[PDB]
């Protein structure tokens, strides 16, 4: 690892048990290595899960703290590496973190987002995806609103189409009736969206409330023959048992 790195640690840790053991200067110093040298680092799309594995085994030999505060930290944007990794669909490293066992996964960055919501835009590519993600999703808070809309990692991904996050979430018992900041359902999105393989795996959850309406009075139903998606319409209707 970068000296400069392990020095940039040893200083967090000082500073992690005493706030006066280093001046404000020094502080950011610490604070900026460690975002270069081991954020920009693990954050890349194709970082190596291996690399990243070294990094935490050397981290843990020092204060429970600091493997902590360096997992978590934190860029300009509230970013962490979780975010990025989960971002980039890196689910290797993703898989990394998660094994440290320190890892925050319902810590939103400064647009209002954990990387249990920023799941919601990726494309899962093999069963090692689906297994990293379950895992993700079996640790966090599944039903938590993002401060942007109040919008549920379900919601989101039925808006990006992402039928694996989907079904992800519905195998951790995602709850399908929360409504956003505009009344919106994950199944009125799917109506609008014309996502029919999704509205039919959100229909298939028994607690599925299909009597919900948005701020505008409208119901799945009325989205989706506003959409012009007939084939939704019948899977409400098979649902409702006409």
């Amino acid at each position: 690892l970068s000296p400069d790195l392990i020095s940039a640690c040893l200083a967090l840790e000082k500073y992690l048990d005493n706030p006066n053991a280093l001046t404000e200067r020094e502080l950011k110093v610490a604070y900026t290595t460690v975002l270069q040298e081991w954020l920009r680092l693990a954050c890349r799309s194709d970082a190596h899960p291996e690399l990243v594995r070294r990094h935490l085994v050397t981290f843990r030999a020092m204060s429970a703290r600091l493997l902590d505060y360096v997992v978590n930290i934190a860029d300009s944007n509230g970013n962490t590496v979780l975010h990025y990794s989960v971002s980039h669909a890196n689910f290797p490293v993703v898989q990394q973190l998660l094994d440290s066992g320190v890892c925050k996964v319902d810590k939103q960055n400064r647009a209002g987002y954990s990387p249990i919501m920023l799941t919601a835009l990726a494309t899962l590519k093999t069963q090692d995806d689906i297994e990293t993600v379950l895992q993700l999703f079996r640790l966090g808070n599944i039903n938590a609103k993002a401060s942007q809309a109040g919008q549920t990692a379900l919601m989101l991904a039925v808006s990006h189409g992402r039928v694996d996050v989907v079904k992800a979430l519905l195998a951790c018992e995602a709850d399908v009736n929360v409504q956003d900041d505009d009344g919106s359902t994950a199944l009125m999105c799917a109506c609008e969206h014309g996502h029919k393989e999704i509205a039919g795996l959100l229909l298939a959850v028994p607690s599925c409330d299909i009597s919900l309406t948005d701020r505008d009075g409208s119901t799945a139903l009325m989205v989706a023959l506003d959409a012009g998606q007939s084939e939704i319409a019948s899977m409400l209707y098979s649902r409702m048992n006409i």
